């Protein structure tokens, strides 16, 4: 499906399928990951 490469959502703690530069990042609070490049 589309993505977003500076500033895409994911979430590695639900099922991270995958971002737009294959990056994510996701802090342990409210279980959210944000994509970026690599």
């Amino acid at each position: 499906a589309g993505c977003i490469k500076n500033g895409g959502r994911c979430n590695a703690s639900a099922g991270p399928p995958y971002c737009c530069s294959s990056y994510c990042f996701q802090i342990a609070g409210q279980s959210y990951g944000v994509c970026k490049n690599r």
